[PDB]
């Protein structure tokens, strides 16, 4: 395979059962790491996960967790290290969102996304450091941001507040954490092919809306990801810390100004 | 009397009773302002600042509130209503900051610096803006931010997470209210002469290090923060939205490549 | 009067004689300043101009150069300094572009664009430096950079490159002669109502494809950009040196994002 | 090896006889690619650098050029077709610096390193892409830029601007030619242990001075930097564009507030 470092390493993804952390949970397998499938519910798409990370080439187990509850990702990096005897590399990767007028937007409503995509990924972040700094071990943490790190996003002010706030987090992370060989980046994905888009993108305006806004001309495929974070991972990305990778075709370059508009 | 246009405006502060928001309380007075001056503690300090924004020429409330408090923000809004009879202009400033190695920080104190310094503004920011939305009003809001925002900050990851989330909050919101004439801006500070500094500059050792890393070799005086703000909120900035103004003698430049080291 | 300390200042102005310059010259004439205009081709619209600022309040005078032409930068420096005795301020503020689909760009029409846009910066930056060394002035420059330091622009990537240029130098000469109270700025103007642009916005479907990528909804005023110019040079902007000021109705926060898209 | 897809690729590298050059030469050698060595006199080094791709499993051919002749450029990519038959990958690596005072620095030095590091570079990318979109084929430009088109430079004032503009050129180009599959992407290394630098790293003081500005505590390595462009040259960046990925040890996270100094 392509990253032979990669070869036994623990890796934990959460939200790891769908989507981008189902990619990166099979694409770890398939460079023969031990792979820790965190899940909200949905137990069978989780159990299908763990089988493909198998029949890649990887080994693999599940843990359920909500990474809103401290215990539970307390409990999901320990399970970790209890299975497989240690940990390499933590992915935090859960997230939500959804659209509202801000000026209408609940507090309840914002403390959900922010409490998932920004503190749940503080939260992993730090068991997995902790563990790091108490072992020794020059491990390694990818955050799962978005274009809209940087990009600003009308009716999902959390969303954008969140990851806003993962950037900082993780070059502070970074910036603290390099004198221990221990590195910390963001990966920026795009517009991507993943479940909670099925419905938007069967839809052929609004895939077209979409496309428009992607200067490459088509919308990511997960492996894309994916592949960002084998990367990022591996010993290849020895020098680099602190850094968001965008994989967005272009996304952050601003579509409105393709041919030399305004 | 510079900004003439800010004379009568009715402008809500958040921890305007010390510090840069007592001197942003004092400035807009100055400009003859209707200043608004919350506060969550200190009633006397409150009342000492009450009465500068009076000498300097303008009128002045203080109204008690916790900014963690949806309530109290929501309480905030409507008293400035009543007593002066609409809202200009909302200065999100209340901030609060600890040192902690980030892999012993606490689920309840990065909360605490989340709750205050980045949902606290979530929430002024919503209240201001439904108000300017349902009211037809080219409504202001000023979120204060920091260095932080782009510069990392080891022992602060909750502070800086908070302001990188600051960031895009203002961004997307300047983005989704610009149509309707409504300007959303942070003000970046660097090192400030403060209360929160007090403890770090009265050592001759600790002021000298903070002052090596500013590149115009000083301390920042309140003042010169507030004149920021002053220019943000007036009609001279009517083009200006979405941005962070940094007012930081240089610090964002990267302290240590001054004289060309590397 | 607004910044009363500008009165009597003297403020160069490169390409004062049209659009952008032409208001700051105008503005800096209100404050009652003492404004030297640079023009290259047209004394006519130079003259016309010295007449605004003198009707202003100001006083004026007009001096032919070539900003890709050291000579001819040295030269208005030392004018500005015989005529009104010394200098304040340097607006670097000359600028040229044409569309060119970038694999078809020949390399003279690149080296124009560079020579003018940010060479003639660094000259005119290079030769206020150097007298406020010399003579231990606490002056300032602005150099006038555009949206296009960040937002990306096909068929102007000579302009792009210049501008992206401009905020390096500018930020590198801010912290290199900030220990000596010597202030270095940037202003990013968005879609401007200039000579530049009318071609552009006679055309009643193009003027409404540049609004409708403004997120205010209208095509900047040159007085607003003079305003924030005017913030800048003065004292109320002690603190604030190396930073980017857009102007720009918010269009560097993502046009194609406005409602939500993507 | 490692990226199977780079097997047999064509691979254009300037400055690729010392340095980060050479490496890259070298680990596109190491992934069977077919390597054409750009250089500016030193012929020798050239020969030495050709041999280490051949005995590292690649092609290779060294061609002498100067970046600031245009004639030059355009021979150096004919060559590169004519020789192996096409064009896959660009990578504009040549680069020239020195210290100067910022007020001292002649128009003739400025204009040298501009013409080199900014001016050659989009010579390059412009001719790569010329042949590209000619052919239909879905090339890749590697632009070699550095931890300074971020991080301001005193005493390298014409470095700066010359990456700051490299910066805004990459990130057109991306946008422009995004729609045609051809990417085009910014490396960012920090301090890394190349000729250039190793007069200045056998002296132990400046050898600690300059560690002390890495977050990870070591120059980098040039294969380190070698690892990022194949990756980025790859497939497996497939829906990377527009990007600089700063391979720097943590530099531009700003090294002066380690340990929550500020
Ligand atoms: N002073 C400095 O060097 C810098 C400060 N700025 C920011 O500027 C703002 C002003 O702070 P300073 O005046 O410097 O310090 P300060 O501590 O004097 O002011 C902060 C204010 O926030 C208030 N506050 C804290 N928690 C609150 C709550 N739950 N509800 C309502 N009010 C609350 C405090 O009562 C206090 O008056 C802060 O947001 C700070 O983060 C940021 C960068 C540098
Ligand atoms: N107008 C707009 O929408 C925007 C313009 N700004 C920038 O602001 C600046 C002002 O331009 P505008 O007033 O809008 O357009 P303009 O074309 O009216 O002004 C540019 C001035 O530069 C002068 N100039 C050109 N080459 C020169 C040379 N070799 N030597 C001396 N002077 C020379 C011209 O004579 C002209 O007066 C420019 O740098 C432009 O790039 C940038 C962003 C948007």
């Amino acid at each position: 395979h392509m990253y032979t470092d990669l070869k036994d390493k623990v890796v934990v993804i959460t939200g790891g059962s769908t989507g981008l952390g189902r990619a990166m949970a099979v694409r770890f397998g398939q460079e023969e790491a031990k792979v820790v499938i965190n899940y909200y519910n949905n137990e069978e798409e989780a159990l299908d996960a763990k089988k493909e990370v198998e029949e890649a080439g990887g080994q693999a187990i599940i843990v359920q967790g909500d990474v809103t509850k401290e215990e539970d990702v307390v409990n999901l990096v320990q399970t970790a290290i209890k299975e497989f005897g240690t940990l390499d590399v933590m992915i935090n990767n859960a997230g939500v969102e959804n659209p509202v007028p801000s000026h209408e937007l609940s507090l309840d409503n914002w403390n959900k996304v922010i409490d998932t995509n920004l503190t749940g990924a503080f939260l992993g972040s730090r068991e997995a450091i902790k563990y790091f700094v108490e072992n020794d071990i020059k491990g390694n943490v990818i955050n799962m941001s978005s274009v809209h790190e940087m990009i600003p996003w009308p009716l999902f002010v959390h969303y954008a507040a969140s990851k806003g706030g993962m950037k900082l987090m993780t070059e502070t992370l970074a910036l603290e954490y390099a004198p221990k060989g221990i590195r910390v980046n963001n990966i920026g994905p795009g517009a991507m092919n993943t479940p909670i888009n099925a419905e938007k993108f069967a839809d052929p305006v609004q895939r077209a809306d979409v496309e428009s806004m992607i200067p490459m001309g088509y919308i990511g495929k997960p492996e894309e990801v994916a592949a960002v974070a084998a990367f990022l991972a591996s010993s290849q990305a020895s020098y680099v810390t602190g850094i968001t990778l965008f994989a967005d075709g272009g996304m952050t370059k601003y579509p409105s100004f393709q041919a030399g508009r305004g």
